[PDB]
């Protein structure tokens, strides 16, 4: 019974998340990312214009495209330098009152009985505002970096995905059952060890003995996010996610996706309304057509084809290293660039996608007034967008013109809500619930099962 | 050369960090310790007093070595529950300017590269004001808490302790170089490729491709504290450490751990103003003899004498449920329970030391007046004591009454500081130098060295 989106910042520690080149803009300031002032400014004006959460995206190691020298990654900023999401997400509790502060954290990287001990505290610490976005994936560097010859095969992926959540789920709802905080300072019982157990957890990976070390933290289990795109990873999504967050490339794909979902829930065992889509989006906004589309061609000047290039050639393999930006997709040999360009064809304002229109793999954008904006928005929703994963192409100005000319559009047909809703993260997400997760949701079966 | 004394304050995330039962006293707060506003108040009064850091001690375990019944740990919140120290320096981040905030990691929690990721980005997000100490102990549930059967033995202990070491320094020190950062948009440089590398790390416990992900922060590598109070301790301590965090039982003591540490600080090739000895202390203040004892009096009515043996003896390994208060030490049958009888025995009034005076192997606490505490704490600092750990019985009144009281005595005799030196966290505490690790210090020797 949420009747308005879900506003979601989809950001990451870095110089260039989104754009590839776009630091180079002289307007921009990503260069700044490694401050906290520019983090700060960033999440205020996204508290100002009344986003649910910031999210911040992260990863674990740099790559070469396969034959490529890595040069590029380090001179165009791709993905790279990379800081800690987790610490920038806690430097900003103070800074920040509703905002919801959401972060990735993989397998790899936090065995789960540290990373169970962190979130707990970072949900204490922000008064039940933390969301956890997880992620299974990683690149080979990543691997190499935690002492791993090569990737982690795509089935035990997902099923070492499965053991970590299992462990983190007994952690937070198992190991302390309602009550176990007494603080009786005349009594002299702190906390009741008759409701404090281990977790003896044993399995294929993780053998961990408990009990979990925190307290009971507002939402226990953070907020979840998933950003499964194969097979594997929607089934997850479906099992664990409280929002996905989904890259369609046009309304009629939400609408495929959305019903596809919904057939995956169901097999879960859990509510058509549990799991919100929220899908990746950019924006350039104006008063006028004429000024949002001088402000998108000012801002293209700064795409870094090759960059851009590199960035894809690692995700999808296949060497693009030469490919102009007017060059049509079709007119590359290969299996990826001709079903892709198949799926563009409608994305794109002429019906032949280019290199330059690859960015949409990442985000779609949007270029208009607030109100065409609005406009294409509700046909999105319509085909059951739950929520927006707003990404940037510059800091802070695509999140201050959003703020500042689209939300209040949005706010005026009761498209974006006009207040906070009190209440942790979860509650406001999903507002009439408990700050616990419903009873439909697989964590909720840790609970109780050690007493 | 400093001639200040420093101040670390010594806390930790939890109920009751020392004098065990303390969280009783209906005057003291720490039953608050899950909210951040807490530790505002605390961060800030020890700022107000001029304190260079407030240190952060953390576990990964708890373990029933008091008998039978683990049931003690619980009701008397007996360092449990225990939440994260890192995510809670980093909220603190925004409340504090100058302090320098520091936190426990243990070699255990974080594989290397994960920990070196996070402590270069909250140095950067501090402004160079991190601190950290590396605890490569432990306890047998943590160990099982990480999939342990049992313990690693002592000597195993320091040596996964040095190759963690060597991995943080390549990857802070090593992987990228003196002129990496270059942000120039005009030429479309983001940073250096040639100046940036994989460390290729292989040894007995890790294999780290790299390269480190974060620019270099301001320190590079945090201000390094080490508690090693064993030989492989005192040792790795000279070897890393920029301050030691010890415990002389008297000034007589000091003078000759001060001595001892000199003569590894020669073999390790370091200098001998390279590392500060820092006591451990506590406080009980009054404006009369009279009213401090009145102080001590009553806070000693919550100091539960089985709660201490409890925690005595998960540090040592030694049950003491079936040892009365004034059993001497030296009668329990154990190399613990008498090499710290040994120790002692200068300490105790009575000559005999007992289970009663079992507070003294945390914290040394002098009660008195402001001019009382200060003319003895001039006994400890001629003893070659650099810095005072100080440890709360209550907060937020014990570094409350500290600040009120002992720092403006100490600032009228010229052994606190009068205003905080700018600069990064080691800056601060070695006067004249970088913020970059001196020469002579394990960690230079990785600058250069994968060009």
């Amino acid at each position: 019974m949420r009747d308005t989106l879900v506003l979601n910042a989809f950001h990451m520690n870095t110089v260039c998340h989104m754009y590839d080149g776009g630091w180079r803009n002289p307007a921009d300031r990503q260069v700044e990312f490694a401050t906290l002032e520019f983090w700060k400014e960033v999440a205020q004006t996204l508290e100002r214009g009344f986003f649910d959460s910031l999210f911040f995206a992260d990863v674990m190691g740099t790559d070469a495209a396969y034959g490529d020298s890595w040069d590029i990654y380090a001179e165009q900023g791709i993905h790279f330098p990379m800081h800690d999401a987790a610490s920038l997400v806690a430097a900003l509790i103070p800074h920040t009152e509703h905002l919801g502060l959401t972060f990735s954290s993989s397998v790899i990287q936090d065995h789960p009985f540290s990373f169970a001990k962190r979130a707990s505290t970072l949900d204490h610490l922000s008064g039940g505002r933390v969301g956890w976005n997880i992620v299974t994936g990683g690149t080979i560097n990543a691997s190499q970096n935690f002492g791993y010859d090569s990737l982690v095969p795509h089935d035990e992926r997902y099923a070492i995905g499965e053991e970590y959540m299992e462990v983190v789920y007994k952690l937070w709802e198992g190991s302390w059952d309602e009550g176990a905080l007494v603080a009786d300072k005349t009594k002299g019982i702190y906390a009741d060890p008759s409701k404090i157990h281990k977790i003896n957890h044993r399995g294929e990976r993780y053998r961990v003995a408990g009990p979990h070390l925190t307290l009971p933290s507002p939402q226990r289990t953070p907020f979840l996010f998933q950003a499964g795109a194969s097979t594997a990873g929607r089934a997850f999504a479906s099992r664990h996610a409280e929002a996905t967050l989904v890259l369609c490339l046009t309304p009629d794909s939400m609408r495929v996706a959305y019903k596809q979902m919904q057939e995956l829930l169901a097999a879960a065992g859990r509510a058509s309304d549990d799991l919100l889509m929220v899908q990746g989006m950019s924006f350039i906004v104006g008063s006028t057509e004429e000024e949002a589309r001088r402000k998108a061609e000012e801002q293209d000047q700064y795409l870094d084809v090759d960059a851009l290039a590199a960035r894809v050639s690692r995700d999808l393999g296949v060497d693009l290293s030469g490919a102009d930006a007017d060059q049509p997709l079709d007119t590359i040999q290969t299996e990826a660039t001709q079903g892709i360009a198949k799926l563009m064809m409608e994305a794109v304002p002429d019906g032949r996608p280019k290199v330059k229109d690859l960015p949409l793999l990442y985000s779609i954008r949007i270029v208009g007034t607030p109100e065409t904006i609005a406009d294409e928005l509700t046909e999105w929703r319509d085909a059951g967008m739950g929520g927006i994963n707003m990404a940037a192409q510059m800091l802070p100005g695509t999140d201050a013109d959003f703020v500042d000319y689209v939300v209040p559009e949005l706010q005026r047909r009761g498209m974006v809500q006009h207040e906070y809703r009190p209440g942790t993260l979860r509650e406001k997400v999903f507002p009439g619930r408990d700050r616990l997760l419903n009873e439909r949701h697989p964590a909720s079966r840790y609970r109780g099962i050690f007493s």
